């Protein structure tokens, strides 16, 4: 009778029962893991998701070109930040609410980071086995990519088959609306070539640099490949896979009768006073998203006493939950185009530090070479992190990425389809923020989410330089043929604005990038981490965090390719322990 | 207890029939539910999206915690369109739970100018909706307490003939127990120097000058939210049912007659798992001004130009969702000397000329010459459909200003350690809209556009009022306590002229969350949606009874009027019930 009829909506169907694994959150990592675990018919899984099934709704979900129309609806959590210090305004964090999580609402861009960035998760953040070669293999295993056709190659696509899986689960291929592709993509490529910048690198191969087109998470018929469509719809008839919709996981139930606390279940519901319990024989897996999974821990008594004590919550395990939050800032440059520029197409410039800063490179490098210690002390003073020595290790890692590997530092993302529009973000922010609960009741959803955008001076300078670069390249070389006047900033910022003018403009003309990671960072406890290299929360048995909370660093890429691989890798660790616990 | 009496399972009501269904358990919905169920033979089902919150603790029960609840599950936080004035989205605070926005509001208890309510009868053709009648219902709803000697010494003045003392809604002076700040009387002295009156009782029908006021709280200072006042005393009535946690999606219509009839509602939280419940007598929409019009549109009641592109058959064509009127608010904040310490709030209800000062000649010239152009422009933006009809509203406002000299702006003072003004133009000429953007009610995909500052007088008036708040903060007796401005502070030069304020204000304001008018109570020929008994035109058994229906803004805080509105509509409903038996 279809997937919808298989979904559970009544809490009484699971209340008081025991399953092998409970997954809080039916998003990208939650549904990937639920599918992987239920391949064994003897493993029972219950997914609890706050939203519902959305993959069949229609174009607002299924058409990637409708991106953004869903914002503000019931399928968007729209988490509100604190009043940001940079501009004394509240910001909204777009985040998908429904089966598939933010894969229901995202831009569909399918790229991978730089090899050195993933390698550092093992060599710097002490996560044995978390290196590019290992993670990339899981990524290719998840991937079901389609090579571009002659039309798509002619528009600018380049596909290196050795960097892609073709027999996996997540359908990926070129976006193709059916119309001609705009010549502006190739014009951007020519414009950066004039400056010695590479083009047409395959951004799945481990060196994202230059201007390239890329695959998207959609089927060949252009239907969005959201994680529910890819991982749940093919498998919903499995009797060992249960999915409860419309309910929030409030906290993890802990048993302290043993020598170490153990997660034995969860409480779920929609309002205080009408909750229900469900129990896990093996493990509870938190996958509610980087903004939520840390709060679930705090409501459970897992977090910093300085936070929990004033709220009346006993601290069962003291950990720096909710710190080390890393999101990027995004600004827009938009220009009208000539009729000859018409057509579809997206592309992105993954720009190095020196490409981003141009003639300011020397001054920017001087800051990078002298201020890391002071920046770390200040971020710690602002509550973004607790241990300055540990944070400095992160900053030195970023310096190594920039100076020794020349990784991409900013992304200039081009949309065409009738205009020339760049969304631009500094990929490697040095600011660190936090998320903390403000009340003991999980169902009040009263929390403080503060990414601390632009409170590090290099983040502001880098964003300003990258956005200025987007204006520059929009009217340089071959792009001049198609340029027909800037509309954003337009009248809001003089066209000849220098870098200092951009730095004054940017704090009042940016949005969150909604790429937040790090709130339950996977790194050693002594470095400020919350989970080990198998995603297990320190000091608690049978509890893991498996979502975007755990990446300890940002990366020069869009994260789906890594997060699918992440979930598969953690799933293998879960299954290994399951076999031992028999 | 009340919590155990509340329904949460849709199967408890699915497929059943009651006499009245009320969509929304907020201020007007719960007042009406209480009035209707006083007759034990009348059954009422309230369907509310939130739950019971009145016992949660200080975040709800302490008016001094105002604002802490924002962004939580008790705040709908409706997002606007990208506003044209600043290319930013704004958040509309709106209470989600039993009591609606009375759970989250500032508690201010004041009434408008007699001439404003009178115009509802003389300009907007609502027989019986005049000050004398509406105020009588307001006093009937009210249970006011006179100020004591400490509260009078701080600046309170209470005219007992303007207040009911045997009603339902507990109201009296806010009193935290601390000393009252001398700054309230300093503000009174500062405006006295300029010929402005003070200590008028803002409940008597002439809101003008600087006065203190009652708050909606009990003597022990617990918030008098509408659930505490109208539901908690009466929840044991078996004919009163309250379903929580569910959204009313649309009204079920029967076109079996010559005119459509409301026979029930569909409710739920997600497409594909909906439920029906039926009304023997009437469906009453009370989901708030941002929502009740969308429920009509989802039901096929609204403008074909909006409904047809979404695939919704227009059953009754009406200008639903137009005529949205909300105000803009800006802040001026200054530190105080230690001698200014203490509790206390006050408000300056300022006339047009008090607001504009030396710009009064300039502002009046605009008001006298551009009303027709402005009305055309608002209509072109989709805030209204009929320019001639909108011009009647504009001339009504002009009459209020020039002939009755009603208050045009409000400068609301908070102390308690600072001197902070929230300032808003009370009478915006801009008109906005709210329209659904999808056929699925449970997707909550809508376009809410108050069109802030898209009328040039609204921007000039806001700028002038906010500049006035800075001015009065450092004038006369207020100088004794001034210890430096913090907002705007460094963000706007302290000597800024009016033009500088007009460029600053679009980037430093918030919605006031007083939106009304989206189902305006006025003749169909004037663009109205409901008649003088709140009945939707062209539909039988359907009313809108909430903040959607006031056709104008008013120089006051609206609770006093909305409680009265609910009682008055309740009488009409019950008279029809009795006459039809
Ligand atoms: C976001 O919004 C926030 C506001 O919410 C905003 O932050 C405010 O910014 C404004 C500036 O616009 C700033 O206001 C100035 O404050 C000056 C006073 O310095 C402070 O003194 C305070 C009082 O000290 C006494 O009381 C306290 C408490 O009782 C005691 O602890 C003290 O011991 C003492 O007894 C202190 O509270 C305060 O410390 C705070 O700030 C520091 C930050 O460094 C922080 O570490 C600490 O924790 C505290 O929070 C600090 O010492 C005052 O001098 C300024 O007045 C000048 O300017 C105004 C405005 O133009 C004029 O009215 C005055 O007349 C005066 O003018 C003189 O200087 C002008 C130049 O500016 C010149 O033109 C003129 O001719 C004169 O020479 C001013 O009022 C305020 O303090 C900030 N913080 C707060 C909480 O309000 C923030 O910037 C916004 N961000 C964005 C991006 O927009
Ligand atoms: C909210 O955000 C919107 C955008 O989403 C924004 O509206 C846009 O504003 C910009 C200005 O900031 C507008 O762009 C300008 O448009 C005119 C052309 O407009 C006419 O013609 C077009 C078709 O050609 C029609 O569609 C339109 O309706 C009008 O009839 C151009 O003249 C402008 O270009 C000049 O300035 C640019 C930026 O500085 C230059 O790059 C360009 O070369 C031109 O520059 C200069 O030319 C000479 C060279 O020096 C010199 O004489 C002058 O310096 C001149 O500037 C510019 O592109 C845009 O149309 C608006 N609408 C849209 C949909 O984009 C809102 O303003 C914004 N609101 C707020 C409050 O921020
Ligand atoms: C606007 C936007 C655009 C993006 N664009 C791209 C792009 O172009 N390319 C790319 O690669 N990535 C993109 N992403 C990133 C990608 O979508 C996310 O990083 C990924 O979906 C995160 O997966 P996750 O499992 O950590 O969380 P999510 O996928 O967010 O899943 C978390 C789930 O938990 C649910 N939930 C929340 N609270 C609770 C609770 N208390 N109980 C139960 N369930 C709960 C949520 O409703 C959601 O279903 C974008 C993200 C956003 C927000
Ligand atoms: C921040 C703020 C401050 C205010 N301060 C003051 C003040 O100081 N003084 C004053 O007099 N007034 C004040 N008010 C105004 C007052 O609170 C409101 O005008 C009044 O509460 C409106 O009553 P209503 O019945 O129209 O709607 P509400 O009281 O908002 O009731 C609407 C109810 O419907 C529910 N609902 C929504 N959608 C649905 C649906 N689809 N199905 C079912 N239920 C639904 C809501 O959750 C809510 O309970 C303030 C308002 C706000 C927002
Ligand atoms: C980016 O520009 C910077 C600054 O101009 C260059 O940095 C210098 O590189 C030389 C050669 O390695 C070093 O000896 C200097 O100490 C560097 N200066 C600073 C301030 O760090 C850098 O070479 C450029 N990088 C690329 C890839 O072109
Ligand atoms: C702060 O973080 C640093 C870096 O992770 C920790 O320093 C390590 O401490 C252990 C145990 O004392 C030593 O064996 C290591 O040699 C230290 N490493 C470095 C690089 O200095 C430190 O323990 C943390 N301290 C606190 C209080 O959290
Ligand atoms: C408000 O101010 C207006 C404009 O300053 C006053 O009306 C003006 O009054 C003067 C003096 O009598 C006349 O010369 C002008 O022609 C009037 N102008 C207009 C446009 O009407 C008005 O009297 C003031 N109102 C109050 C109540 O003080
Ligand atoms: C537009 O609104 C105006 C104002 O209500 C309506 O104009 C009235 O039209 C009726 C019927 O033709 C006349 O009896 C009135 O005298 C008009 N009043 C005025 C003041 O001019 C007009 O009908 C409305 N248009 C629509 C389509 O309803
Ligand atoms: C605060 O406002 C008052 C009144 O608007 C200002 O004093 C006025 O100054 C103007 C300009 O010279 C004169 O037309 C008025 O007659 C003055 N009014 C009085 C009562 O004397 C005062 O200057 C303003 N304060 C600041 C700092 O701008
Ligand atoms: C394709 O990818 C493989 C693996 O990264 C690499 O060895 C090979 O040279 C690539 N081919 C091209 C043409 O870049
Ligand atoms: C952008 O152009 C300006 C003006 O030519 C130049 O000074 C600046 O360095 C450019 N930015 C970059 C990153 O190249
Ligand atoms: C109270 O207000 C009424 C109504 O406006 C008025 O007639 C009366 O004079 C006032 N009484 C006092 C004592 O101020
Ligand atoms: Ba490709
Ligand atoms: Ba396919
Ligand atoms: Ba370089
Ligand atoms: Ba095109
Ligand atoms: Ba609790
Ligand atoms: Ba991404
Ligand atoms: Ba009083
Ligand atoms: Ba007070
Ligand atoms: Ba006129
Ligand atoms: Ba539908
Ligand atoms: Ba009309
Ligand atoms: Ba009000
Ligand atoms: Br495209
Ligand atoms: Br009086
Ligand atoms: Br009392
Ligand atoms: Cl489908
Ligand atoms: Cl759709
Ligand atoms: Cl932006
Ligand atoms: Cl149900
Ligand atoms: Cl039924
Ligand atoms: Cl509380
Ligand atoms: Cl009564
Ligand atoms: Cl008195
Ligand atoms: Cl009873
Ligand atoms: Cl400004
Ligand atoms: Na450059
Ligand atoms: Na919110
Ligand atoms: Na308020
Ligand atoms: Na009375
Ligand atoms: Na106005
Ligand atoms: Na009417």
């Amino acid at each position: 009778n279809g997937i919808e009829a298989s979904l559970l909506t009544d809490p009484k169907d699971v209340s008081g029962r025991t399953v092998d694994y409970i997954i809080a959150g039916g998003g990208l990592t939650g549904l990937t893991t639920a599918a992987r675990l239920t391949e064994n018919p003897n493993i029972s899984v219950l997914v609890i998701e706050s939203g519902s099934y959305e993959s069949d709704r229609g174009p607002i979900i299924e058409d990637l070109n409708a991106y953004g129309d869903i914002f503000g609806s019931s399928v968007d959590h729209a988490y509100e930040t604190v009043e940001l210090a940079t501009n004394n305004q509240t910001a909204l964090i777009r985040s998908g609410n429904g089966l598939g999580g933010s894969t229901l609402v995202n831009g569909g861009t399918w790229t991978r980071p730089h090899k050195a960035q993933v390698d550092s998760w093992e060599t710097v953040f002490g996560n044995e086995g978390w290196n590019w070669d290992n993670v990339a293999a899981y990524s290719l295993q998840a991937e079901r990519a389609r090579a571009p056709n002659a039309k798509q190659i002619a528009a600018g696509h380049y596909f290196n088959a050795s960097c892609h899986g073709v027999n996996g689960t997540v359908h990926a291929g070129p976006r193709d609306t059916g119309d001609d592709y705009s010549p502006i993509v190739k014009a951007l490529m020519s414009a950066v070539e004039d400056r010695g910048v590479p083009t047409k690198k395959d951004f799945g191969c481990g060196d994202p640099h230059g201007v390239s087109m890329f695959p998207n998470t959609l089927h060949e018929d252009q239907v969005r490949s959201d994680a529910a469509r890819e991982w749940l719809l093919p498998n919903y008839q499995r009797p060992n896979l249960q999915v409860l919709t419309g309910q929030y996981v409030g906290k993890v139930l802990l048993s302290q009768n043993g020598t170490t606390p153990r997660a034995v279940g969860v409480e779920f519901g929609t309002h205080k006073g009408n909750t229900h319990n469900v129990y896990a024989k093996h493990e509870v897996l938190l996958a509610a998203g980087s903004a939520v999974s840390p709060t679930i821990l705090e409501y459970s008594g897992i977090g910093m006493k300085s936070i929990l004590e004033p709220l009346g919550i006993d601290t069962v395990v003291d950990l720096p939950v909710g710190l080390n939050l890393q999101d990027q800032t995004t600004a827009t440059v938009r220009s009208r185009i000539t009729s000859a520029g018409a057509g579809q197409g997206q592309a992105a410039w993954f720009a190095t530090f020196n490409e981003t800063f141009g003639d300011y490179s020397e001054k920017a490098h001087e800051l990078l070479n002298t201020k890391l210690e002071q920046w770390a002390e200040e971020a710690v003073a602002r509550g973004g992190f607790h241990n300055t020595t540990a944070l400095l290790i992160q900053y030195e890692n970023y310096r190594d990425w920039i100076v020794n590997h020349n990784v991409a530092y900013s992304e200039l993302f081009l949309d065409t389809a009738g205009v020339a529009s760049f969304d631009v973000w500094d990929l490697l922010p040095f600011t660190r923020g936090y998320v903390h609960i403000l009340d003991k009741d999980p169902y009040l959803h009263h929390f403080a989410y503060d990414p601390q955008y632009f409170l590090n001076e290099l983040d502001l300078l880098g964003q300003a330089a990258a956005t200025q670069l987007a204006r520059n390249i929009s009217n340089s070389g071959a792009m001049q043929t198609y340029f027909a006047g800037e509309t954003i900033p337009g009248d809001n910022l003089a066209y000849d604005a220098d870098l200092s003018a951009w730095t004054e403009y940017i704090p009042y003309h940016f949005r969150p990038n909604y790429h937040g990671v790090g709130t339950c960072s996977m790194m050693p406890k002594e470095m400020g981490g919350v989970v080990d290299n198998a995603a297990r929360v320190y000091g608690v048995q049978g509890l893991r965090v498996i979502d975007g909370s755990i990446p300890p660093t940002q990366m020069s890429s869009h994260v789906m390719t890594v997060f699918y691989a992440m979930a598969l890798k953690i799933s293998d660790a879960i299954l290994e322990d399951y076999a031992s616990m028999q």
